């Protein structure tokens, strides 16, 4: 006291990757030595007399105290400074949704912002929608400490589904003067769902014949979203594509098939949904069958009076046949009537009774012929 050795300015703060000025002086009238320690890339510099000057340029380090050091009488002199390089959030990122996540079930949303700083000037938000969950200031962690990670355990909720979830950060310069500097990661759209016990009620009837088409229905309730659940329903191979109602968690498929000429009802009808990754199925065994129509038939169709006329029918011979209440005789083939046209007999039709069983369900088929 003195001399004295002077660094400009004493504290200093900057971008990342940025640059600033640096006048360092002493009163020493002949200094001996003069100069500057620090480990940061210099661009261009300037000196003069009692004063040496520098320009530090990508200065990427968090806390830097550089010193500006005079050698003067044999003596050193020395002056330390300080540098803070703060961060702007170019870089805001949200963790991945669960794809579909249970309605129920516990599940987590971290905000991981990599190399933020200074931590102590970081308030942290994680949020639905236009509702703060979670905020977290992290003032008072150490002036050298960088990077901020939020992380928030959630219940999910069915009228969460389909919101927007988001992490905003917010930085306070606004004590330097350089005010705040806030971002937003990027808005996650929440996928949930819900499902239960009780699979697929599925009904139809277990007889089926080609040529021929009846309805079938599948159904269940206690489904979200209904919408964005989808159902398939077929016989065999052969798809339905059934009518498809949606109110509220209720479902109905409804459509009307047709024989598919093959074997079968041995095969069949399979129910299922997949909603997220999960899916219920119920089957259900029928009956298809083949039952020909049985032909009815007199030679000559039309005759004179007292002209002998035949009649047959046949099932095909794997059915029993009943010919105007004569049975099949014998049964294994088509039976005959046979007669000598009658006045009375003008006009009058007869029956054919086929019989068929499946499955112990008798089948029967009526078709009649009149004559003239
Ligand atoms: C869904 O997520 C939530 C959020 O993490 C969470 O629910 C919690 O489940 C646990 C275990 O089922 C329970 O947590 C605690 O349970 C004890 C009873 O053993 C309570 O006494 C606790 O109350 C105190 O908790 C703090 C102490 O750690 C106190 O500081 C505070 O003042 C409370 O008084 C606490 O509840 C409980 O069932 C809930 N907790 C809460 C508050 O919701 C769990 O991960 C999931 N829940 C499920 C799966 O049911
Ligand atoms: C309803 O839910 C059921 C869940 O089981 C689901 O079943 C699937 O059905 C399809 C046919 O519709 C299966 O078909 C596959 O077809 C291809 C040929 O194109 C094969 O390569 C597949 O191979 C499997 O089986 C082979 C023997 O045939 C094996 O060698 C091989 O290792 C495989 O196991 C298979 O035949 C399909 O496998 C099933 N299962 C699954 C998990 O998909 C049905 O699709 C659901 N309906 C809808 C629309 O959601
Ligand atoms: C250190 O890195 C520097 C970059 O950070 C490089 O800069 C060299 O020098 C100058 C200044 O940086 C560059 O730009 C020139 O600017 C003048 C105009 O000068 C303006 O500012 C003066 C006050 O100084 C003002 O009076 C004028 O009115 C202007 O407004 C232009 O006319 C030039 O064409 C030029 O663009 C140079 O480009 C750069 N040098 C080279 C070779 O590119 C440099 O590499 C390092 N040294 C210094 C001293 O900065
Ligand atoms: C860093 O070094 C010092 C800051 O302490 C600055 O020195 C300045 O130099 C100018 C030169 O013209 C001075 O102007 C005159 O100096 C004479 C003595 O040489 C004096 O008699 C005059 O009255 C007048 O002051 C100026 O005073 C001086 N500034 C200060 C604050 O002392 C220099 O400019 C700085 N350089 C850089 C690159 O930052
Ligand atoms: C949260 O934000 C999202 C948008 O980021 C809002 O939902 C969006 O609604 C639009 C308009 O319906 C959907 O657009 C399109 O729908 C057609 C179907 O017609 C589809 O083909 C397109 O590919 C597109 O999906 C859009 O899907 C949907 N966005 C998302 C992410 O699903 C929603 O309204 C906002 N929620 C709140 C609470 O404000
Ligand atoms: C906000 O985040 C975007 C996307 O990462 C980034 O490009 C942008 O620089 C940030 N904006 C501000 C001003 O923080
Ligand atoms: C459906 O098919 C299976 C063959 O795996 C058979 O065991 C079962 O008895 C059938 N169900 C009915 C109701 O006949
Ligand atoms: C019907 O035809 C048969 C066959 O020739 C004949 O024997 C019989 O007399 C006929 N019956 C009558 C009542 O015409
Ligand atoms: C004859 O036709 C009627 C009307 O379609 C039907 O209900 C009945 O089952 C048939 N008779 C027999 C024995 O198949």
């Amino acid at each position: 006291e003195p001399f004295w050795a002077d660094l400009q300015p004493r504290v200093a703060f900057v971008e990342r990757g940025g640059s600033l000025w640096l006048n360092c002086s002493t009163n020493c009238p002949r200094p001996e030595r003069g100069g500057l320690e620090t480990s940061l890339r210099r661009n261009g510099t300037q000196r003069g007399l009692r004063w040496l000057a520098r320009q530090l340029v990508d200065i990427r380090e968090p806390e830097t105290q550089p010193v500006c050091f005079f050698r003067c009488a044999r003596r050193t002199l020395q002056a330390r400074g300080l540098i803070r390089t703060f961060q702007r959030p170019d870089r805001v990122e949200l963790m991945p949704l669960p794809p579909w996540q249970p309605v129920g079930e516990n599940f987590t949303l971290s905000c991981r912002v990599p190399g933020a700083g200074p931590r102590a000037s970081l308030t942290l938000t994680l949020l639905r929608g236009a509702q703060e969950l979670i905020r977290r200031s992290f003032a008072g962690e150490p002036p050298r400490a960088r990077g901020a990670v939020l992380t928030a355990t959630v219940l999910a909720r069915r009228e969460d589904h389909g919101a927007n979830f988001s992490c905003r950060a917010e930085l306070d310069l606004r004590p330097h003067g350089l005010g705040l500097f806030e971002n937003s990661s990027a808005p996650r759209e929440l996928r949930t769902f819900s499902l239960s016990p009780d699979a697929p009620r599925l009904a139809a009837p277990r007889l089926l014949e080609v040529g021929s088409e009846r309805p079938v229905s599948c159904t269940l309730d206690g489904l979200f979203p209904a919408s964005e659940a989808r159902v398939y329903l077929a016989l065999g191979d052969q798809n339905l594509s059934p009518d498809v109602t949606l109110e509220g968690d209720a479902f109905v498929a409804t459509a009307t098939a047709t024989a598919s000429a093959e074997q079968e009802g041995a095969r069949q009808l399979v129910c299922n949904v997949t909603l997220g990754g999960e899916n219920r199925e119920t089957r259900e065994n029928v009956t298809i069958y083949s039952f020909p129509a049985p032909l009815l038939t007199l030679s000559e169709p039309s005759v004179s009076e007292g002209q002998m006329v035949t009649v047959t029918c046949a099932a095909g011979a794997q059915a029993l046949v009943t010919l105007e209440g004569v049975p099949a005789a014998v049964p294994g083939q088509p039976a005959q009537l046979q007669l000598n046209a009658t006045e009375n007999d003008d006009r009058r039709s007869f029956f054919c009774d086929a019989t068929l069983d499946v499955d112990g369900e008798t089948l029967i088929k009526n078709r009649s012929a009149e004559l003239r």
